[PDB]
């Protein structure tokens, strides 16, 4: 592989990193707005049926190179961060 090709692939990866960052943050703003609406609780409510449905739907759309468990784990981390935000 040439040095130019290595740089091109790594620049694509960096651009994708930044786009993922942008979408995670936009999602964060959304989930904060949703949190504003909910009723105050002793611990951050994430309805389990909605969560399990969301995860399974994400998995249904998983045609990428990662196993479904990997995708599920990453999106559980994203979700948890969101909850902390609320």
């Amino acid at each position: 592989m040439s040095n130019t090709e290595l740089e091109l692939l790594r620049q694509k990866a960096d651009e994708l990193n930044l786009q993922i960052l942008k979408l995670i943050n936009e999602r964060g703003n959304v989930v904060k707005e949703i949190g504003k609406a909910k009723e105050a609780q002793g611990v951050n409510r994430f309805d389990p049926v909605r969560e399990r449905t969301m995860l399974n739907n994400i998995i249904e759309n998983n045609d990428g190179p990662f196993e479904n468990s990997t995708i599920q784990h990453i999106f559980k981390e994203i979700f948890k961060a969101g909850l902390e935000l609320q």
